[PDB]
C-alpha cells in the first residue's frame, strides 16, 4: 500500500552533482553506503527499485551495471529497449512510477537522479525523504541538484560527524517531507 520514493544524492558546496558527464569525485566508502541504502529492504524477498536518467545509467561502470539486487528503471526518450530483465527503459516519469507501483515485490523507490529526475521526484506524491551527502568545496560542476525549498522538510537531528577520504570531506544529512513527519 504505502510506497515511498526517497531521493539520494551527493552535492558539493555549490550544489554541483556532475562534471563532464561523470562524478567530480570518487569516494569508495560513500559509494558503499549508497549501495547499502538503495539495496537493503526490511522485508526479505522484497526488492527496491532505482529510477535514473540516461546519463546516470551511462555513468555507471558496466561491471556494476545494472545495479545488483535492485530493479533498474532508466528514463530516456532515445534509448533502445534493454534485454536484461532487471532493467526497464521508461519514456516518462509517470509511466515509470505506474509500472513500479504495479509491482508488488517493490518496497521502496530510490531516485538517484540526474537533475530532471530529481526535479520530478520533488513533485511526486510519493516523495518521502532526501538522503543528501554534502561534500565540502567547489568541484567545478556543470550539472547541479534542482532548486529545492528545504522549508518543505524536517532535517533529522541524529548525530552526524564529518567524513574524509582521498582528501575530500563530507557530511550526511537526512530530510523528511513535513506531510509525513
Ligand atoms: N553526485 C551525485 O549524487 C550525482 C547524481 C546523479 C547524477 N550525477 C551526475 O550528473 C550527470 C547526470 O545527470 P544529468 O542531469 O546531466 O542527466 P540525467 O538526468 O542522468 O540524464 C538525462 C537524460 O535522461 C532522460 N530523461 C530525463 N528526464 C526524463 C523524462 N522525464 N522522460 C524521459 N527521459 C528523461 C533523457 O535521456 P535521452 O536524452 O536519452 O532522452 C535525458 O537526456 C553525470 O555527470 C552524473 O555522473 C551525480
Ligand atoms: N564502493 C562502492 C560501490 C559499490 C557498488 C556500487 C553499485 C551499487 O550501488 O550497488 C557503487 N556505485 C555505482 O556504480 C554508482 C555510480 C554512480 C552513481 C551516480 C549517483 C546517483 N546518485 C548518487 N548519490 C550518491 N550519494 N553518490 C553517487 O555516486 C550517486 C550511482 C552509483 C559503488
Amino acid at each position: 500500500r504505502t510506497l515511498h520514493m526517497n531521493l539520494i544524492v551527493a552535492v558539493d558546496g555549490c550544489g554541483g552533482i556532475g562534471r563532464n558527464g561523470g562524478m567530480p569525485w570518487f569516494l569508495p566508502a560513500e559509494m558503499a553506503r549508497f549501495a547499502k541504502l538503495t539495496t537493503l529492504t526490511t522485508d526479505s524477498g522484497k526488492k527496491n527499485a532505482v529510477i535514473m536518467g540516461r546519463k546516470v545509467w551511462e555513468s555507471i561502470p558496466p561491471k556494476f551495471r545494472p545495479l545488483k539486487s535492485r530493479f533498474n528503471v532508466v528514463l530516456s526518450k532515445k534509448m533502445k529497449e534493454e534485454s536484461n530483465e532487471n532493467v526497464v527503459v521508461a519514456r516518462s516519469f509517470e509511466s515509470a512510477v505506474s509500472l513500479l507501483q504495479d509491482m508488488e515485490n517493490i518496497e521502496t523507490i530510490w531516485n538517484i537522479g540526474g537533475r530532471e529526475v530529481y526535479e520530478l521526484g520533488l513533485n511526486s506524491p510519493f516523495l518521502h525523504q532526501m538522503y543528501i551527502t554534502r561534500v565540502e568545496g567547489d568541484f567545478l560542476a556543470d550539472v547541479f541538484f534542482p532548486r529545492v525549498d528545504y522549508g518543505r522538510f524536517i532535517k533529522s537531528t541524529e548525530s552526524e560527524e564529518m567524513h574524509e577520504e582521498k582528501g575530500i570531506k563530507y557530511r550526511y544529512e537526512i530530510y523528511t517531507i513535513k506531510t509525513d513527519k
